[PDB]
């Protein structure tokens, strides 16, 4: 069943990222005492509320962007591709996300090419196939490798304009079931993914870009689930989320990390064993 999972893999925020804050800041400063917290609530939700068993990587100082896990590795069925994240400074995250996946017993499969540069960030897996963004961060050979990888599924890719990562305006919000942001960049990224696809996706639109970046998991104790930006956050959005009346829809502070583009998906990497 897509969407389902039994664990999780998620790392402690390091000291250094609010250093290296400091020059991604577009205006607010970053309030690490409050990204700290609010990270606790967001493993807290997938742990203790929805029972996921959690991998709780120790923060590593060296390496500031450590918290963003998704960036680091794809998983797939029983397959985990390490990937070789866009910023040389994030390469080493690599390491203890590779020692995780091993020992949750994943098939792995590491990007060596040299030449060769992917974020998670930028993978959008809809249960049927793979969308890769060709970003700042995610080139044509790293999306190749990731073919390579999960051969048994189609990958496209996608132009990510005004953003960070293809993420950074859609995600999935349930079977067969596309989150999408609103702005120019985002509608025309979804229609090209609609043209290169063979199967016809159904869409959630919402109104703020960064509220369509959501989690969704389908849990057997609970049903559709969705971790998505609050009403405190983006009123506008939550709005649309309270759509599904057969999801349960839980709201998740993120208002720190998005100062640093760091996106609900982010922070976490689902596994089903």
């Amino acid at each position: 069943t897509f969407g389902r999972a039994t664990h999780v893999v998620v790392r402690a925020l390091p000291e250094s990222l609010a250093q290296q804050a400091l020059r991604r800041t577009k205006g607010d400063e970053v309030d690490f005492a409050r990204a700290e917290r609010q990270h606790q609530l967001y493993v807290g939700v997938l742990g203790s509320k929805l029972g996921l068993q959690v991998v709780q990587l120790p923060a590593d100082e060296s390496l500031p962007d450590c918290v963003f896990v998704e960036d680091v590795a794809v998983v797939c069925e029983e397959t985990a591709l390490i990937t070789r994240p866009g910023a040389p400074s994030r390469r080493k995250e690599a390491d203890m996300m590779k020692e995780a996946l091993e020992k949750l017993q994943l098939n792995i499969v590491e990007m060596k090419d040299e030449n060769a540069t992917l974020d998670g960030g930028d993978v959008l897996f809809t249960g049927r196939e793979f969308f890769v963004g060709l970003s700042k961060r995610t080139n044509q050979r790293g999306a190749e490798i990731l073919a390579d990888t999960f051969k048994d599924y189609a990958v496209s890719t996608v132009p990510v304009v005004d953003a960070l990562h293809l993420k950074s305006f859609c995600s999935m919000a349930g079977p067969n079931l596309i989150a999408i942001g609103s702005s120019e960049s985002a509608q025309k990224a979804l229609k090209i993914m609609q043209q290169m696809s063979d199967h016809r996706y159904d869409k959630l639109t919402v109104p703020d870009d960064t509220a369509a970046n959501c989690i969704y998991l389908n849990i057997p104790s609970k049903g559709h689930v969705l971790l998505h930006r609050t009403p405190e956050e983006y009123p506008e959005s939550a709005k649309v989320y309270e759509k599904l009346k057969d999801h349960m829809l839980i709201p998740v502070s993120n208002s720190e990390l998005e100062k640093v583009d760091g996106l609900l998906t982010c922070s976490s990497v689902l596994i089903n064993k």
